[PDB]
């Protein structure tokens, strides 16, 4: 019987690899599906040929805002807003925003363990089970980047609600996104005129705007990069945390060992990095060449997919990939952060969140234990990443 065009994403879970990746990865690592618009395109799920598509830049993610392309899904942004890193660098700003965004300005690291640990302490003190990413990853995530932009922290829940829809991926246009963006924007602009905001990034960016070497950067700009940094670094942060407290959670062994060795959870977040299936989508991309990619020629204007976990348990560049090990010798080659032109600029923040995160729940319940059985996580749909609504745990 004739069936659909192989449909993608495969399973919104974000605590098991479907089956189906590797069969793809080993018979046709690059082949067409569908995507939720019904747009046709190329997923690539082999280390080596996501890694071409990532370090090729006629595979462009600028275009694929184009009108007309095929689409992954909707654009929740204006078009302009894909190319945020592109025009940051061609405003002159990325030096100063990427500086603005490391773990390593003074008593960044040391407000990450004050909050984390006040969580935690509240979570203790109200009693199992607990909400490990409402009440934890997620409300760290927020205050991290409040923090880093500057900005009040009584802002950031706020913010925050915004992004269950900014990160939706969804076949069509969404209307409260674009009421939310407005919102935000207002938000941000309003900032960079407030003479209380002298710190983090938006502190930066509100001096280099009156700078006469930026003066013709324009407001909407400025008022852009808050937004996006804010909404990219707290989905991207908080959802990576949660997944990874359930693989971490799912290793007892693990868990124990990360205890009674600290100094090994870097290692350790590298290896959840790795594993970590938060993003719900491949990485779009859209041909502006005939390029060949495996045994397809991909044509100019077609849309391709880079499968991140395709590439990250491909056992031919991570043997034995379902399991954490940690002394890999290839550790930090994951595609967890991208790869080339549009490699994450937050990776030491999300690293250092994450790492933070972790010890300082080691310390505080180190008899942490998912609540309920695993299967009952609620997997959100439609999102660009995969993130559980709840994470009820014990201690
Ligand atoms: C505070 C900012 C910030 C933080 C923190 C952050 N991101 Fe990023 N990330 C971005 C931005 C902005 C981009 C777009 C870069 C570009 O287009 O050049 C990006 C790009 C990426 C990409 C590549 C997207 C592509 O299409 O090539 C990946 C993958 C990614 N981030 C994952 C993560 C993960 C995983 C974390 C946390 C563990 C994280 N990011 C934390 C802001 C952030
Ligand atoms: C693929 C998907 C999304 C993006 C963005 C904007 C991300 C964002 C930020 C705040 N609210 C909503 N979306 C920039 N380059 C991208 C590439
Ligand atoms: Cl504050």
């Amino acid at each position: 019987t004739a069936t659909v065009l192989l449909e993608v994403p495969f399973s919104a879970r974000g605590d098991r690899i479907p089956d189906a990746v590797a069969e793809l990865r080993t018979r046709e690592p690059i082949r067409k599906v569908r995507t939720i618009t019904g747009a046709e395109a190329w997923l690539v799920s082999s280390y080596a040929l996501c890694t071409q598509v990532l370090e090729d830049r006629r595979f462009s993610m600028k275009e694929t805002a184009a009108a007309g392309a095929p689409r992954l899904n909707a654009l929740t942004v204006p078009p302009e807003v894909v190319n945020n890193m592109g025009n940051i660098a061609d405003a002159g700003l990325r030096k100063a925003v990427m500086k603005a965004i490391t773990p390593k300005a003074p008593g960044l690291e040391q407000f990450l363990r004050d909050t984390a640990n006040s969580l935690l302490d509240n979570l203790i003190t109200e009693g199992a089970p607990a909400d490990l990413r409402n009440d934890f990853a997620d409300p760290l995530a927020t205050a991290l980047h409040c923090k880093v932009l500057g900005i009040p922290q009584e802002d950031g829940p706020k913010l925050f609600r915004s992004l269950s829809i900014a990160f939706m991926s969804s076949a069509d246009p969404i209307p409260a996104a674009k009421i939310n963006w407005d919102r935000d924007i207002e938000y941000m602009a309003g900032i960079l005129e407030n003479p209380n905001i002298t710190t983090g990034l938006m502190g930066e960016l509100s001096r280099l705007r009156k700078d006469p070497a930026y003066s013709h950067v324009s407001d909407e700009l400025f008022a852009t990069i808050g937004v996006t940094f804010f909404g990219a670094g707290v989905i991207s942060t908080g959802s990576f945390l949660t997944t990874a407290l359930i693989s971490l959670i799912q290793r007892p062994q693990l868990r124990n060992l990360l205890h009674e060795k600290p100094e090994l959870i870097p290692a350790g977040v590298e290896e959840l990095l790795r594993i970590n299936l938060s993003f719900a989508d491949g990485l779009p991309r859209l041909a502006t060449a005939d390029i060949q990619v495996g045994d397809v020629l991909v044509r100019k204007g077609e849309l391709v997919l880079v499968l991140l976990e395709g590439a990250n348990f491909d056992p031919e560049h991570f043997p034995n990939p379902g399991s954490i090990e940690l002394d890999r010798p290839n550790p930090t080659s994951h595609l967890a952060f991208g790869r080339g032109q549009h490699f994450c600029p937050g990776s030491a923040l999300g690293r250092r969140h994450a790492q933070i995160g972790i010890e300082a729940l080691l310390k505080k319940m180190p008899g942490v234990d998912l609540a309920v059985p695993i299967d009952q996580l609620v997997w959100r749909t439609r999102f660009q990443r995969r993130i559980p609504e709840r994470l009820p745990v014990l201690w």
